[PDB]
């Protein structure tokens, strides 16, 4: 049962590589400008992440390292939802384990 609260940006490794991993994931995105401008990125900034290999890790990192504010992965969690993305959020936040044997 849920009564304290999980770790939202203190998330354990296996969740923190399996997020930059589903956005990054074999599957072409298919909105990828509209989210950068959306989040308020220019030109210059989105080219920039881009050119790099970890966008997911240098997004969220330039993100909470310029704005060092409280911000958690929540505002990534929500301005994504926004679009509709549900099935990254099933992959994420996945089901919890059974009682039973199987």
């Amino acid at each position: 049962p849920d009564l304290g609260c999980q770790l939202y940006l203190h998330i354990p490794q296996q969740q923190q590589e399996e997020v930059q991993r589903l956005l990054m994931m074999g599957e072409p995105a298919k909105g990828w400008q509209e989210l950068a401008g959306h989040l308020g990125y220019q030109a210059e900034a989105v080219e920039t992440m881009a050119c790099d290999q970890m966008p997911a890790y240098t997004l969220l990192r330039n993100w909470a390292a310029q704005e060092g504010n409280r911000a958690t992965l929540r505002v990534l969690e929500d301005a994504l939802a926004a679009i509709g993305r549900e099935d990254v959020v099933q992959v994420l936040s996945s089901p919890a384990e059974s009682s039973s044997v199987v």
